[PDB]
């Protein structure tokens, strides 16, 4: 899993076009 940095906490992934998907709050590969 690759960690994004970004998160999902408030609003969605926008890490989601990396492939980055919303995974335990947080924007996981």
């Amino acid at each position: 899993a690759i960690p994004c940095g970004e998160s999902c906490v408030y609003i969605p992934c926008i890490s989601v076009v990396i492939g980055c998907s919303c995974r335990n709050k947080v924007c996981y590969r």
